[PDB]
């Protein structure tokens, strides 16, 4: 389920130096903006970021997911997109 917008994005924040990272929520957390972080994409390898972040989707069929460009100098989001919303 990579969408080739996602795509674009992903490899843009890689070829600018920054981490990808995701975050979750179920229905029920979304309504207070209550996310946890996923499971981290340790990689800049763009294959092995995209074949990661769709093993995340999957992962989390049903929930929100968002996508983040990270600042691992300063710890600063630099790009949120939510790349999954459940239908509704």
């Amino acid at each position: 389920f990579l969408s080739s917008e996602v795509i674009t994005q992903v490899r843009s924040l890689l070829n600018q130096g920054y981490r990808i990272g995701t975050e979750h929520a179920d229905k029920r957390r979304f309504r207070t903006s209550s996310w946890q972080p996923c499971a981290p994409i340790q990689s800049t390898n763009e294959r092995q970021v995209l074949s990661e972040l769709e093993n995340c989707l999957s992962e989390h069929e049903g929930e929100y997911v968002r996508l983040l460009g990270i600042d691992t100098n300063t710890r600063s989001r630099v790009f949120e997109a939510l790349i999954q919303r459940p239908d509704g």
